């Protein structure tokens, strides 16, 4: 399959080389696999989800996203003309409020509701999780990350925002998890991405277009906006049978493009998320 003047971010994916703009996948496009995102919610209402998206749990007085970051991760993950894998089943968990902030304790029972939870979904080719959160070193919140990945689920987690190294940051720092660093257009290292041996990818994460509450769309940065994409990525090749939850971190390191980016700090990889399509 091709899309044409895909957001850069999707054409980079399939792509070789920077600088195109048709995103190729095949057209299998994450069927029967399921995405997490943990996060401010989804507008599940939002056209570009098709119904194939639906809120499970908040721990907030609503389970609507009424700030947007959710509803645009979730876009990058699978949205119909956003989205990594265009046809996957996405739940939305809501431990953030509607400013984007969360108490430790509730991101840490996000996690382990998705451990139980996906026991409860249909998902015969395998569940992500994608969570676009972080906060300073917490071997708890590591630990709730590692138990989510060790329950069956690949878990794809933002480096972080500081331009620094991740070994602070939770649960960026967990070794089980996949920690995703954001790349930008050029091939350059995004100018706030953390780094660190911690980091097992980049994905695209500056200027990123997607999914906005009140059925819109919008361009914002992050490796918020990466880690989705290697959560979709990681969606699209379980349900092309490549590979399990347990090692599509591992996978997406290997089949990656390698040592293509610019500034990347001595020590930390020089991997970015490719799907290895061949039209
Ligand atoms: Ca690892």
């Amino acid at each position: 399959a091709a899309q044409t003047n895909a957001p850069w971010g999707l054409a980079r994916i399939s792509s070789t080389s920077p600088g195109t703009s048709t995103y190729y996948y095949d057209e299998s496009a994450g069927q029967g696999s399921c995405v997490y995102v943990i996060d401010t919610g989804i507008e599940a209402s939002h056209p570009e989800f098709e119904g194939r998206a639906q809120m499970v749990k908040t721990y907030y007085y609503s389970s609507r996203d009424g700030n947007g970051h959710g509803t645009h991760c979730a876009g990058t993950v699978g949205s119909r003309t956003y989205g990594v894998a265009k046809k996957t089943q996405l739940f939305g968990v809501k431990v953030l409020d509607d400013n984007g902030s969360g108490q430790y304790s509730t991101i840490i029972a996000g996690m382990d509701f998705v451990a139980s939870d996906k026991n409860n979904r249909n998902c015969p080719k395998g569940v992500v999780a994608s969570l676009s959160l972080g906060g300073g070193y917490s071997s708890s919140v590591n630990s709730a990350a590692a138990r989510l990945q060790s329950s069956g689920v690949m878990v794809a987690v933002a480096a972080g925002n500081n331009n620094a190294d991740a070994r602070n940051y939770s649960p960026a720092s967990e070794p089980s998890v996949c920690t995703v660093g954001a790349s930008d257009r050029y091939d350059r290292r995004s100018s706030f991405s953390n780094y660190g041996s911690v980091l097992d990818i980049f994905g695209p994460g500056t200027s990123i277009l997607s999914t906005w509450i009140g059925g819109s769309t919008r361009s914002i940065s992050g490796t918020s906006m990466a880690t989705p994409h290697v959560a979709g990525l990681a969606a699209y090749l379980m349900t092309l049978g490549k590979t399990t939850a347990a090692s599509a971190c591992r996978y997406i390191a290997d089949t990656a493009n390698k040592g293509d980016l610019s500034n990347i700090p001595f020590g930390t990889v020089n991997l970015l998320a490719y799907n290895n399509y061949q039209a």
